[PDB]
């Protein structure tokens, strides 16, 4: 179509001891990104029902949407994103992260 | 719309040795199995650019709709997607699966 697009797609495994409520205010601060970094143009995440993987013990998936690379850059060393790790990155055990076009 | 679907997400890893051209026909006959399994609704696929997985370096990414996690294991046990996994297993190495339902 004539929009151009890159997704920024996170996995996410949390410690074990992270409480519900602890994720919840985490993924509330995560996606209200969107109100202070404009390059961020959607957010979707869910999290994992199938357990596939389970021993690897990545839980929780988030697609954002941006326009280009270029952008994704830009959300990368905004101060909300490197003041979100500082707050958080006790909070997950590991992360994948990934950029792509998708395509048919 | 209302719709609840799931979305089947594969993360994955090839072989050292596989070529490029190797990869394109195992997307390409991953791709075809729309046709095939009834479950399967579509697929997107992409490779990732930022390489930003250190010692985990998936490069693939598909995300594939189904109705249900019921539908996409009526897709995981049907003799297509069964055939397919069994002929091209040793073309990975990393492969992680995930199951969600996007949301806000
Ligand atoms: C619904 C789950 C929300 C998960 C949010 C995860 C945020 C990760 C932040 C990050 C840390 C890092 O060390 C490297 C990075 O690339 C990134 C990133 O892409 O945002
Ligand atoms: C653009 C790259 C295309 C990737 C195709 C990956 C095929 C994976 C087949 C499989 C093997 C397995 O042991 C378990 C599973 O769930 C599955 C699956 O979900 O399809």
């Amino acid at each position: 179509g004539p929009g151009m697009a890159v997704k920024h797609l996170i996995v996410l495994k949390f410690k074990d001891e992270i409480t519900e409520a602890q994720k919840e205010e985490f993924i509330k601060t995560y996606v209200n990104l969107v109100n202070i970094i404009p390059a961020m143009k959607d957010v979707y995440w869910g999290k994992d029902v199938t357990q596939k993987n389970k021993e690897e013990g990545y839980t929780h998936i988030v697609e954002v949407t941006f326009e280009s690379v270029e952008t994704i850059q830009d959300y990368i060393i905004h101060p909300a994103h490197v003041g979100f790790g500082d707050v958080y990155r006790s909070f997950w055990e590991k992360l994948l992260i990934f950029d792509y076009t998708p395509r048919k």
